[PDB]
């Protein structure tokens, strides 16, 4: 047979990502995880970001970041 091109892994949750401008993710139920979203602002890809060390707002938004429900 082939080289097995149909992995499975331990995917037992509702984890998913939300396309837009950056790379974000969210998962609540067992995995409990999420990928930050678009930073402060940029022109080409990098420029102005959010310092979660000084501003807690970025942190809350990062953990709150989740996919659409429509």
């Amino acid at each position: 047979g082939p080289e097995k091109m149909e992995v499975k892994e331990i995917g037992r949750s509702s984890k998913i990502i939300l396309p837009a401008c950056m790379h974000e993710t969210c998962s609540g139920g067992f995995s409990l995880k999420n990928d930050c979203w678009c930073c402060l602002r940029l022109k080409t890809k990098q420029a102005r970001c959010w310092k979660e060390k000084e501003f807690p707002n970025a942190k809350e938004l990062c953990f709150a970041n989740c996919p659409p429900l429509e």
